[PDB]
């Protein structure tokens, strides 16, 4: 037998970091759970017993938290990149860092309409992520993303002239609930090293916004023939707007309602133009997938 | 042996209703968990197998919706009132009605800068909630509150004057993270019955509103002495500014975020005054109580 | 304003503890999470900012950890009371302290049909927990329980002959699959303090298992007419068998798997006598309860 | 812009089939959660809104009630494999099919000795799981895997001889604890169909079982060298025992338990050799995943 692939470090490593503005008092928090796997020459660890290749996984805690100290940790895109960069950059034998970084929201609260200066309360699990691979002669790859926003519009959504055989029961409609957990990820174009990635960084904060407006504006206004449409409109724009991108992939949940019949009970009317009462469904539920790239 | 005391209902029942104005063509939504328990006179189904006392959970799990078809389902103490009434009215041998009701956020969605007519998003997974319990002779016990609103302020919290023993180790500070999950309940006087609740429908909304707001407010200005002390300030203003509220009660997480030492590592200097990054803990927390009442 | 309760303390704190028999080379581990919550004369730390009654709850965090070394940490129940009645000999404004403690099964391995003197296997995530409360001139009050014990029967359950009006649909069956999640709880007679709870130390665990056996037998056994039933039939049995329990109560979900009707695709036969695949339903579920305590 | 990959169809789909044997009244359950994703000629209803090349997920939630109805819901290897070329034979344009099954333990109660013939409890969450590619043209790909397995030994396992650098803090060992939660997959050789999967329908139950065994004797048993060490003895026995398997891949993580160094408190003695109480760690915690395959 022979270790065909191998990958080791540190998960779930909750960081905080504060900014404060000397200037005006104001401070900024970031909140983040980082994720480091390193990759090399380190199969005798595994055949021999050879801790000596082994770089630990508390170290690999230790360099995160160090290089938080020094470094911004904003956009995220950097930050792992220059988190990855070290440790290829440090140990020879060490040839490729995958780092995966989940950020948290905290949002500057308003109190009496104007901004807090140091007080932030959590709008939402939706978050803001990156996963970055940084191996050795072959640049810097980095996936940015946005998962966890949750959505329904309740009309404007249609679902007929699908395929209909021996196994299908579901009726076509004209007029249904609509609502799904956003999960959407934008690949950037391959980065030759970190000079690279930090000539490049205002343009990270500013496609992650974009990304998440085209969404919502879409999903909003897409008199919508099917989830498959409206997410290809999505990825189409988010393309269409930042050259840099090579590749968009949507991950969506199709959350069903259903309709509820009370005919049953004293003739009452609730399906169809009279539904007004849903049954939110747990499970099972649609999921959908695509992937976009340019022509 | 005897049935001292027993319950049963329907739990987990999911609701989804709209409302749609024909005028306008706006429509809201409102997404709710409901769990409803009965007691009565219903030993017997537990000692003699004699199911002709039970009203089948099912048949609750039913009623939620017709009920739900036929009413308003906001504010939540009217709709709970309503829903806990009606078993009580219904059925002879039942003489309470326990309701539970999880209200969960749909936001309406700004598409540049205008409120969308039927797009909503999950702003967060704050809940607004009520346990209303309907007791025959007795009227109607109503407990609202707030979940899941989860804050932090990155300075102006102190805790130091503490008792000191042998069981101490934790050193007296003079600037902290605070950061919580607030849990609120406010409990409100009783009411007679259904006619009484009716007139009070507008101070649910009105007093659930500014609940949230002296929490933000109280939370975000207090330079706080303890957490103790901050939410003692808090529910004092509630109670100042609802006559119709009898108790506050908070319960209050501390989620610590420690500082830590990096000047292992080249002399690196990251506490006290030069603390910027910090370890968010996820266990063990300390949890604060306090209910507060009038003199 | 005045306070009119108030509780505070270290939720969320695990512990592990290892015993090691010298003899034989054996060893045991338990695992534990701990909340201590503590009431007395602390007012003043809400009202005045008065910080000198408030013993930290790092302290208490700390106390946990020395209490775990000192002593036996089996039975949580005797684990409990000593953790408890050490707070309201130690501080004088103290006057009751609740401790919560759920244990985490470690169960030893077999391997190749022989007890391992040192590994070890979670067997599922059911729980044993105890609540102690220690209030100081009222002695002690125990509640033991089980949790977290996921059963199914797939025949000998009925329901019927309920309660059938115009907001009934559920049909009558005398045959039905049942599934719960057992939360059993026993509550001790009140013990006047520490020497009293030693004395009957055998009793806790010896319960623990009686109540686990006649829950697990009566289950399979009996020929369900209901929940309702077969719960009091449990409970009335382990009032039977120890003497030294007040009250037994029951809370029981009634997991639902539904028929599904396949008679539409090729008249394929799958309900009533047919029924061979069955849909679990997530939600909602049904919710019994029950108290039984002495005639 | 241009569709560069999708896939669409249900996930989360609870199932549960019984069995009765009508000889010896012994019945038995078997519980799963399914996600199937086709893929084909499907771009269209992405780019055009034409959803005549949609089967709906629907449909396919349908499809795998009626397919567990009409075949052995067991081994899992042997149903996916059916339920995946279903969707490939039946339909002209779907040329891939994605199963996932997640098998949800029911194991049979023993009630006074003997197995009990419809009664049947959850002993933990660990899942026994397959994900099956039928890929049109190129056969049948399946990969098994046990998850959720949590382990933990209290002594035999060590931690020395790693890279010491500026960055690491961390002491060697020569005794600690180890515990982790197993995932462990074993990748079959590629099967040229269904008839394939069909001739080796007892290699399936057996090799899981195997795989099992492997994994808790060699964690029971071996002087831990480090996790790396140990889990390439697992892998390279479960390669040497089945040769139809070609890689079998670990993934672990390392759930630290921290001593407690007690001394400040009147010299307690909790660490090295007289370290009894320890504090488990929620995270961060080591990952480490290794590919083992032939030679
Ligand atoms: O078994 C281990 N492997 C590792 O790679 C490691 N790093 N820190 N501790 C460790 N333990
Ligand atoms: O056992 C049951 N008890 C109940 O109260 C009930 N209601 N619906 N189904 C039921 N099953
Ligand atoms: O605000 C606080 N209250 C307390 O009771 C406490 N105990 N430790 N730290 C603390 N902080
Ligand atoms: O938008 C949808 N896409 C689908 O593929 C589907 N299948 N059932 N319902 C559906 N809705
Ligand atoms: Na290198
Ligand atoms: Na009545
Ligand atoms: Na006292
Ligand atoms: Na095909
Ligand atoms: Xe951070
Ligand atoms: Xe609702
Ligand atoms: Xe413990
Ligand atoms: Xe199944």
């Amino acid at each position: 037998s022979a270790v065909k692939a191998a990958r080791y470090g540190k998960d779930n490593v909750r960081v905080y970091k504060v900014h404060k503005d000397e200037k005006t008092g104001v401070q900024t928090v970031y909140e983040m759970t980082v994720c480091v796997l390193l990759e090399g020459e380190i199969e005798t660890s595994y055949t021999k017993a050879d801790n000596s290749v082994i770089v630990a996984t508390d170290s690999i805690k230790n360099t995160i938290y160090i290089t938080a100290k020094q470094n911004p940790v904003t956009p995220p895109e950097l930050f792992g990149s220059i988190l990855g960069t070290h440790f290829i950059e440090k140990y020879n034998h060490i040839h490729a860092a995958h780092v995966n970084i989940v950020c948290h929201r905290w949002t500057r609260m308003d109190i009496d309409g104007k901004p807090h200066p140091h007080s932030f309360i959590r709008d939402s699990e939706e978050k803001r992520n990156v996963q970055v691979d940084v191996v050795e002669g072959k640049g810097i790859d980095i996936k940015s993303s946005l998962s966890g926003l949750t959505v329904l519009k309740s009309t404007n959504s249609q679902f007929w002239g699908f395929l209909r055989d021996e196994y299908t029961t579901l009726k076509e409609t004209w007029d249904r609930i609509l609502s799904t957990d956003v999960d959407a990820t934008w690949q950037w174009k391959n980065f030759s090293g970190l000079q690279e990635v930090r000539s490049h960084v205002p343009k990270f904060d500013a496609t992650w916004a974009t990304a998440r407006e085209v969404t919502l504006k879409t999903f909003a206004e897409d008199n919508s023939a099917s989830v498959q449409a409206t997410m290809y409109k999505m990825a189409e724009q988010i393309l269409a707007r930042q050259q840099l991108i090579e590749t968009v992939e949507y991950s969506l949940p199709n959350k069903h309602y259903f309709e509820i019949d009370l005919s049953w009970h004293k003739g009452l009317q609730n399906t169809g133009k009279n539904a007004e009462v849903f049954a939110p469904q747990s499970d099972p539920n649609g999921l959908i997938k695509c992937t976009v790239g340019r022509s």
